């Protein structure tokens, strides 16, 4: 159903573009019987029409989150930028949201970024350790009445392993 | 592999039974050249040899839990036995262990038994409601950082629905 919908939507878009181009040409012909700069021509014409994503799109938001993770990983290699980022409160945001969401590669990249953010900062390391210990203790308190609590700590323990493995 | 193992184990058991019977017959023949009662004959002979389950068996423990649930459901229909059972502390045991384990029929039967145990007891109803509310609040506190917490409340809410639906 999605494939048929996409085909029909593309056909409709092509038809709309052709119709609007013809209307613009006819209007210009009627008017010829105003200078535009190079950027204004692109803005007005049909050239800048079909490269914008929908506002409520899951895939596009996922892609933007991937780009944000990549850019933040690049930025964190500067110690001053690392300090500013950890002062923004990025560690808790990455812990609550991006640890468990996305492809496996993205999850490992988020783990690497979280490890890098605490490379030589005792306060950031203490904060991350507090988050991990709190989650593990809260899960282990009710593990006995619900085993999924004990079996849904793999990412916290993986984060601990990754942080320790980097001397 | 399990099927082949079971076949070989059955063959070994049959061979052992034949050998032991022959040894008993030979010993009796040698001794004939002590009265036993009817129950003692069965105890001694090979008749009472192959009807005992292994101590560490998962399926047999599951079956015993099923029988316990059925017997307790039968017993709870007496108000005095119901009061004694709820005084034993059965509601918490059923809530913590048997709500999520077993086949779907067993789970629904456990829900029915838990509903029946609080049929006209304000204290038992308050205890069950406290358990449900506490679990739901604890899960909903960390629902934001972990959605499995929000999606693993189906049995508590089913229990609440079943308890309410019975006037
Ligand atoms: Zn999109
Ligand atoms: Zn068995």
């Amino acid at each position: 159903s999605f494939d048929e919908l996409s085909k029909i939507i593309q056909k409709v878009f092509a038809s709309r573009k052709e119709l609007l181009e013809y209307d613009l040409q006819q209007r210009e012909a009627a008017t010829k019987s105003p200078t535009f700069t190079a950027s204004q021509y692109r803005a007005l014409s049909v050239l800048g029409c079909g490269h914008t994503s929908s506002t409520k799109c899951y895939g596009c938001a996922s892609a933007v989150t991937e780009h944000c993770i990549t850019l933040l990983r690049a930025l964190a290699t500067n110690p001053a930028l690392r300090h500013i980022l950890v002062s923004q409160g990025l560690i808790r945001e990455l812990f609550d949201y991006n640890l468990r969401r996305g492809a496996a590669a993205m999850r490992e990249e988020v783990r690497q970024l979280m490890c890098l953010l605490t490379r030589d900062n005792p306060e950031a390391t203490q904060q991350m350790n507090d988050l991990i210990i709190g989650k593990v203790s809260t899960a282990l308190k009710g593990h006995w009445a619900n085993p999924d609590l004990a079996s849904s700590l793999q990412y916290e323990m993986l984060l601990l392993t990754d942080s320790i493995s980097k001397e």
